[PDB]
């Protein structure tokens, strides 16, 4: 896919295909993400329905349509300010011990003759941590994996990232049943003046939305380090942080995101009408030569590395510090426990926005 990115970057970085607008270069990507007053995140009509949600006129709707992810200021800032302290680096550092012991406990269950590190390490780790942070118990190990998988690009429903159905109704039920069992962040949302619909939305978003993406950051990291044979340079030169930032730049777990225009705007020398959808290719922008020298080479100590894999502007990923911390510990521990890694079989995640592996079968040499 990167092949096409390169050519669109050179010949056509702002491109209308007759359907929607697409952006490929770093400069125009960054400006669409930052300029919240011209490029809206309100894809589900959250602002337009806010009053009727709160006053009860809307009795039923899909809770995950009305979260901070699909809102603009001030509503976005108001929603986000309720949990921003919890996910900041300062507060998360508390958790470094829990993550490190959970990681090790997981590395134990691995069979080095042959195992799937997606199934034994990459999938469980984010689920266990977010559950700790939120105070919600993992009743069924299996249904958390399933619910985590409900996250997906839905065609025709922009800004919707959850697949619906009976699995979804279960998620909602489970959340109602544990409302009053949560930690600090959950209490704040519950006691707030949000509608019940928004509360469910808020919690489900935090519980679920970040699992698969983190799983993918871990897997992509393992893959990239192996294929370019960097495992021992990364370790002897202690490059975990900058290496993982490079995995993020090179193999982003989220490939693209979308905005809608609030008004006629001029992006480069194109004119986008008011009301158009603008698809922003994070993955292409992460390799724009104008910003990254040798953009198609993986460079584990790269610096500076201002990639957009967590986005930019007011929606910059709430979970970015958490994701960096989980990834880094997991790599480190893995890296000290095994020294030779052979990749036997892979299965990519087959869909288009999310970029990772469903299976990653390896054989390992342990120390
Ligand atoms: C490698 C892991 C992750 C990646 C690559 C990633 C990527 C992103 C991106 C690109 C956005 C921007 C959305 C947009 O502007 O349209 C975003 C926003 C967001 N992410 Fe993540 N994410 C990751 C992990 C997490 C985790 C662990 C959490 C929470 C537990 C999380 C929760 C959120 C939330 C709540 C937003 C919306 C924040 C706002 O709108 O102000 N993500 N993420
Ligand atoms: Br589709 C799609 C699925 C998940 C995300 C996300 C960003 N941060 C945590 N999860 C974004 C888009």
């Amino acid at each position: 896919m990167y092949d096409w990115f390169s050519e669109m970057r050179k010949k056509d970085p702002v491109y209308y295909d007759g359907n929607i607008w697409q952006v490929f270069s770093y400069r125009y990507t960054k400006e669409v993400l930052n300029n919240f007053s011209k490029f809206s995140s309100d894809l589900t009509g959250y602002h337009e329905r806010l009053e009727d949600l709160r006053n009860g006129k809307i009795r039923f709707d899909i809770p995950t349509r009305y979260t901070m992810l699909t809102s603009d200021p001030p509503l976005h800032d108001e929603l986000r300010s309720m949990s921003a302290d919890i996910f900041s680096p300062q507060k998360l550092q508390t958790l470094e011990t829990f993550i490190r012991e959970t990681t090790r406990s997981l590395l134990d269950s691995i069979d080095p003759r042959e195992d799937d590190i997606v199934k034994k390490l990459a999938v469980p780790l984010p689920i266990i941590v977010i559950s700790k942070i939120l105070g919600l118990p993992i009743e069924d190990k299996e249904k958390f994996k399933e619910w985590s998988d409900l996250v997906a690009f839905r065609l025709g429903k922009p800004g919707e990232i959850f697949e619906l159905g009976k699995k979804y109704l279960e998620l909602i039920g489970y959340v109602k049943d544990h409302l009053n069992s949560g930690t600090e962040v959950v209490s704040r949302v519950v006691n707030s003046n949000l509608s019940d619909i928004e509360k469910l939305g808020y919690i489900i978003l935090l519980l679920i939305a970040g699992n698969e993406t983190t799983t993918n950051l871990i897997s992509n990291s393992v893959i990239d380090f192996t294929r370019f044979n960097l495992w021992q340079r990364i370790r002897e030169e202690n490059l975990y942080l900058k290496a993982i930032e490079e995995a993020l730049r090179y193999s982003p777990p989220v490939m693209r995101t979308v905005r809608k225009t609030k008004e006629r705007v001029k992006l480069g020398d194109q004119t986008i009408e008011e009301g158009e959808y603008v698809r922003v290719w994070i993955a292409s922008a992460n390799r724009d030569e104008e910003v990254f020298h040798d953009g198609e080479k993986f460079i584990p100590d790269r610096n500076p590395n201002p990639h957009l894999s967590f986005g930019s502007g007011i929606h910059l990923c709430l979970g970015a510090p958490l994701a960096r911390l989980e990834a880094r510990i997991a790599i480190e521990e893995f890296s000290k426990r095994f020294r030779h890694i052979e990749i036997l079989d892979t299965e990519k995640v087959p869909n288009e926005v999310l970029n990772g592996y469903k299976r990653l079968v390896v054989r390992l040499k342990s120390n």
